[PDB]
């Protein structure tokens, strides 16, 4: 497994700088990344595989935090897959402001979040731009970067103030191309032989 | 989630192939009481800055996990749990505070940074514990404060009091 040519990046407001995030099963992610990761989108919605899970440290144990995820474009291109290669075949079709996925345990104390793995498996991806279930909407054959966001409560431990602050974190190895069906046989194979079932 | 004049910023790791080779073996960095420079040295090209407003460039070195490591039978392994994972000290780049175009004109070198194993060091060197894995981090602050941070995972390393791997100590030129 190569490492991604892009550094991990993070944007952090004061009060968040002690926090650290660790990608669960990073090597597994590196293998898909190496090949070029694809995620299937349907009208009903598909969960991601591999699923995005993180261990968090450095949270204030009884400050309240909101954990959420969004999936933003990584570039402005359409792609096609021919001759076992991804090529740029034109300009990305600008779309929705990205929806959020909020972790269902939010709001919660740092103690709660640090106690185990924050998992986002339940997050679903659709191609339907009229989705009525608040699923994340994506464009087939476009590249996307998942982002972690952590929101901290204020002194009264309650959001709605301007004394809230956030971490934003990006693992490059979790980037992927959305697809209505798999293109690279290696992706299709990695998923069958890593299928946790 | 509006990052300020900062979504455009990109960072590029210098002499990266060397970091990759060394990362593939398992990067080791010797720490001493007087303090050792990092090898490989840490240098980056910075792009996408507001051409000239004042920025401050920092580096910290933080735990990449919580394990203690042993090196046995030509291999690293987990062996226990580390001591403290922060609060730590920083290296503030000497050119700081300075301007975007300035920062962008020549490679930003962190070569003067040193690593010591003396918990009572008076020279501002970064204090590490041997046989613990660490992760160099780059922090950028535009002069209510906010950090853009860049982490190159291939610069992670285990801190040692002397080189361990025979692939380093018995360096084979036409091999690895
Ligand atoms: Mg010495
Ligand atoms: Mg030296
Ligand atoms: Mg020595």
């Amino acid at each position: 497994s190569k490492s991604p040519s892009s550094p991990q990046a993070a944007f952090t407001q004061q009060g968040m700088e002690g926090i650290k995030v660790f990608l669960h099963e990073r090597e597994l992610w590196l293998k898909f990344h190496e090949v070029g990761t694809e995620m299937i989108i349907t009208k009903a919605g598909r969960r991601m595989f591999p699923s995005y899970k993180v261990k968090v440290t450095g949270l204030n144990p009884k400050t309240k935090y909101i954990l959420l995820m969004d999936i933003v474009p990584a570039d402005d291109h359409r792609y096609k897959f021919a001759d076992n290669k991804w090529s740029v075949t034109g300009k990305a079709e600008p779309a929705m402001p990205g929806r959020l996925y909020v972790h269902p345990d939010s709001p919660a104390t740092g103690a709660h979040w640090m106690r185990q793995l924050v998992s986002f498996q339940k997050l679903k991806l659709t191609n339907n731009h009229l989705d009525p279930f608040g699923h994340i909407i994506l464009n087939s054959m476009h590249k996307y970067q998942p982002r972690l966001h952590i929101v901290k409560a204020d002194e009264n431990n309650g959001f709605g103030s301007k004394n809230t602050a956030f971490c934003t974190h990006v693992f490059p190895e979790t980037a992927f191309i959305a697809v209505t069906s798999y293109q690279n046989h290696k992706i299709t194979q990695l998923k069958i032989e890593n299928n946790p079932f």
